[PDB]
């Protein structure tokens, strides 16, 4: 399980689930 960096692609959250260092949104991956 690990998280994906700032500006990652991350698939559908309801499908595939969220997995990102920080959050998934849009696909993408942000924190902040």
């Amino acid at each position: 399980s690990e998280c994906v960096e700032n500006g990652g692609f991350c698939p559908d959250p309801e499908k595939m689930g969220d997995w990102c260092c920080g959050r998934c949104i849009r696909n993408e991956c942000r924190n902040g």
